[PDB]
């Protein structure tokens, strides 16, 4: 039994080769925003509330115009053969059977196609490309595939600075290729984007407010507020620290997701009563993957759906709104 | 000799099976909030007042009608006989002889009436029950027997995650029992039980700032600012981070009491300095139970005894009222 | 050579018995306060002048009637032949020899008269008694044997919980005793002495604000704003960090001295900066005198000073007033 | 392969003698202010810019005249014969190259009118001399060489105590001279400087803000917020804490550098959101001489380059003066 998401990352540490869970683990530079990503979770304590109905607890939430059965989707994590064989089937299947969204990404070891042939509630995460007029085909590719939302990463000019991955000499295997087949993105682009598709275009990596308020006016449906866990600009600040800044300035028009160190349903909690819509989970979704396939996915997001609803009704919430209203208190 | 409640610890560990010193010591989750209780009263500094008539210093106070020998209950703790073959009356015979109040369970292995035979200043701690009116057949039952105060607990409408008895396997023992013999308490069963009874309730697990102003609207004689703990929300504010805003919010409508990481006399100290009425000291009496049972309780509530009186006077406290007008400092 | 206070502390250590080195280390309680003390100092920073004329840097002050050499004293520490065989009348030769005021103590193992015959600028600290008469009579005992001012403590109604003496069991050796021969004193024994004698009376363990404005009220010519070394109440604050609050609630109305965790003459030159008149040393001169006796003081004196010059001139001060105006920055 | 001037440290510490990796590495005192230079900096967060145009990324700044390629210039570091047989002309050599002013020292071990026709940007490094003509007979000497900028060290009256020296009874070599061949400065020097030179005066050791202020009114064309790399006085400020506050203070009237701790191009990034002109570099200049001599050096020089390209285009700046208006938020 795993009985926490730091079961999980053990048993993907024994199964996995050094340099391929190093590519997974590591972040740019000193790895300050990945530590900070964590450091920041931690500093948060919730302020619960008791005495409330509890004879209806629910998770579920409304996002993008669909019902999930967590306020989370599985974040994208280019190409997933890396982990396990199964690659993005696996955890597209997984997700599916949970209720929870996938993210599938440009970058995927398996055809986006084949991908949301899956069913579920398949996102797709663009990055922008030297040659534009393949981001749109992606764009339109995924919405003809039946992607619901498209999550356009915009904190990718370029790779940053994986020293891991440099000291290990890490490529990857001549079996794992992008099987869909980096140019600077700008709010053109974003608007490029809106104009080719009527799916909600959500834009993943802002951090700053007057980003925020910026992706409302462009027409953004939702922002990730997010540092990519720690693997591009070494030094910027972890997402959970904005994120109550930024959904004050918001004011509600549009979803405002956050990621980055989500590690339990605690920390999901911790992320809503700071206002976010619902987070996203990168790595330990890779290490379920990598321990056991797409029953180990299944297992990962029984735990974390437990571990949300404990969370949540300990805290006298009997819906996601009412731990959105909790308040929070920081600690050392 | 025990020169500190960490000597008591210490002797615990020793005799204790691993695992119930492990279901004593842990807490929920990642056990951020039973760390965090700790933190919390190690960075509370005192300001001592100086040059004060210390002629005669007294640690008594009157709380729900009577006498104290010290600002100190003993905390409900679950299922004694884990700890020591006379479990709850070991317990309650040293508080009755050390002048403090004890608090009988809801969950104890040996009947409330038993515990209250002994005499002293017994407490009675409730749990709502599926079966209302077995709720409010115990609360009578209690006040049959000579219970001063009803502790309506109200932080557990199921079991936090224990994740020390998981990977134990822990269960009762054949030889503990529910002697005596959860569904989510709301306002509505507050209600029922102050009309149950004309012994204070005293609302345990209160962390809200308007969650204690409700419970002095709702009638209660006190609450507990308590995060049980740390057993139940993982990342739950210690209560002594909310003590000084409760105590503000409450202008004197009840008592307020705290607990979770209480250690010494100095703590105790601490937690009136901020505001608190009284407080609740729980695993170190189960430490001194384990330890040397009834004797070793004796001497752990004479050691705490000790230390009171010592913090007290040598911050120029003739009373503990006095010790509730100390300034304290945060440090680091 | 000894090139910092920490290499005395590493000799002494070295040739003390284990039980009499820790009476000197040791705190009460938990040690919490003798942690914080050094923690405090070492969260200031200075934030340096340049450009000034430092054609002339002086360390000395004028206190209490008379020139010091530096902005310090030694502090009353009883008992000094626990750590050499010439006690007293060591540290008090090498403090004369260095223009440093030494504070004869009422537990001191030499008689106050014949440290007093020493010559220098002696200061006597007394403990208030019992027997009150006993206590005057110290009073003008050390008045008639020279002594330049009362150091008046006032934070041991009682000796705190020295755990390290308790689980060592110390007691004093045959060969120490107390060679002039607690009540707790309050505002009317200040009083009783200031009415019986002309010297300034020095209030020493003052850590609230009230209580320095109080002690200005009550014609003390000065305070100690220190929780002595850590050793009686466990948690009180540092002097250090109320130090800055009194120097500005005494509006200069007396000298303002400051104690606990003194290591450096840089440490000299932070307190100077948050407004202290001079600092008090105790811990540090003990490890001399058990290092290398009279010349083991006179060589940690030296090197103190040469610290205090280094600092005050690298800081732009070419005198202590210059010092005290400094600004400082708190760090982690 | 170096990834980051870690890999430089270690390099460096394996191939110099110790008392000369000491000499190069150590603070003075309790290196108190050598370890708060990077507590400083890893404490800074930065709030990165999205969707930006990043067509033209360009390092370059203008500064005292001239263009350099990065916002950056080579501390003056005395003696650099100590480190590499080719000393000071292997450093100016590549930083010439690399488009980075080099600072030529007072104490250079190779003569400055040899350094200075290297080429490049030299700016010189003044420190005052009891023998004043010979001050300002230096300062005519690297204007009449070409120096560019006067740096004028204003925080070294005297050295401070640098323990590691004194314990390693550390001197120079007999091969390593001062081939040029303290008083304290005032602002009576600075002015005398001033009027000796129509280079800019650019002062190096200043923390107070109401020193910056002065600066700007004696006409110095910058200054260098810095505390000498933590050798000078233990316990001065970190330069980076008081950046912010003397760039708000200075009003653009002076460029205002600063120094200490910069050990990446992510630090380099955060000293110009905090508002610095440019950085200074000492230690791993240092350590890349000792690896591998000046195509060390120049090896540094590139990935310094590459990571600040790197940080200031993943955080949305095309230029410098971008990056001077990203917003940075304190981290634990
Ligand atoms: C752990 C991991 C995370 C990510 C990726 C891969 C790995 C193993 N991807 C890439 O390598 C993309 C790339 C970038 C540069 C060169 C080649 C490929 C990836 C990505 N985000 C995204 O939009 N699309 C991606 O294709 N990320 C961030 C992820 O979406 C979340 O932001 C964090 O994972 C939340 O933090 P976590 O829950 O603590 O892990
Ligand atoms: C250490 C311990 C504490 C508690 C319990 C047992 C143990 C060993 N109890 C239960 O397992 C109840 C249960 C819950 C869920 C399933 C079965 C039983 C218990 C309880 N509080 C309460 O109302 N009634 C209880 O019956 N608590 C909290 C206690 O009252 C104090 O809140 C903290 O002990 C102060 O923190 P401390 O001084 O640092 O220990
Ligand atoms: C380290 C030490 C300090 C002190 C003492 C002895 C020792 C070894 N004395 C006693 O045991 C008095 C006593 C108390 C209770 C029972 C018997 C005797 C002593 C004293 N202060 C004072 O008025 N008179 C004293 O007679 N102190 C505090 C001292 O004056 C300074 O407050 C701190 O030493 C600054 O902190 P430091 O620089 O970090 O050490
Ligand atoms: C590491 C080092 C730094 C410096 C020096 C030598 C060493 C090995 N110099 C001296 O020994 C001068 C001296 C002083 C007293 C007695 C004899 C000689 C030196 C200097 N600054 C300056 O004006 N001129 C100098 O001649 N410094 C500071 C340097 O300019 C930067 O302020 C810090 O190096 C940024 O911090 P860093 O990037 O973390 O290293
Ligand atoms: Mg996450
Ligand atoms: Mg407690
Ligand atoms: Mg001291
Ligand atoms: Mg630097």
């Amino acid at each position: 039994t795993y009985v926490s998401l730091a079961d999980l990352e053990r048993a993907a540490r024994d199964v996995l080769p050094g340099e391929i869970f190093d590519f997974l683990a590591g972040g740019s530079g000193t790895e300050a925003s990945l530590v900070a990503n964590r450091t920041a979770l931690e500093r948060v304590f919730v302020i619960p509330r008791m005495l409330r109905d509890l004879t209806d607890v629910t998770t579920e939430i409304d996002i993008f115009g669909r019902r999930a059965a967590l306020p989370m989707a599985v974040a994208p994590v280019a190409y997933q053969r890396l982990f396990h064989p199964e690659g993005e089937l696996a955890v597209a299947r997984a997700a599916r059977d949970a209720g929870v969204p996938y993210t599938i990404c440009t970058l995927s070891s398996v055809s986006l196609e084949e991908i949301a042939a899956v069913g579920g509630r398949p996102w797709f995460q663009l990055f922008w490309l030297r040659d534009e007029k393949r981001s749109l085909d992606l764009v339109r590719r995924a919405e003809d595939a039946g992607c619901e939302a498209i999550v356009f990463t915009v904190d990718v000019p370029w790779m940053g600075r994986r020293l891991r991955d440099m000291r290990n000499g890490f490529a990857l295997p001549e079996w794992v290729t992008a099987a869909n087949f980096f140019a600077p993105a700008t709010w053109e682009s974003v608007e490029a984007v809106r104009a080719h598709t009527d799916l909600p275009v959500v834009l993943k990596g802002i951090l700053a407010v007057e980003d925020a308020r910026r992706a409302v006016d462009a027409g953004a449906g939702g922002i990730v507020v997010s540092n990519h866990g720690g693997r591009q600009l070494d030094g910027a600040v972890p997402g959970i620290e904005m994120l109550g800044e930024i959904v004050a300035a918001v004011s509600g028009g549009c979803e405002v997701l956050v990621d980055g160190g989500i590690r339990s349903g605690g920390d999901v909690l911790k992320a809503t009563a700071l206002g976010a819509s619902a987070v996203l989970v990168g790595r330990p979704v890779m290490w379920a993957l990598a321990a056991a396939g797409q029953d180990g996915v299944r297992q990962l997001l029984e735990l974390l759906a437990e571990e949300v609803r404990d969370a949540m009704g300990l805290a006298g919430c009997e819906s996601v709104g009412a731990a959105r209203r909790l308040n929070t208190k920081l600690g050392v």
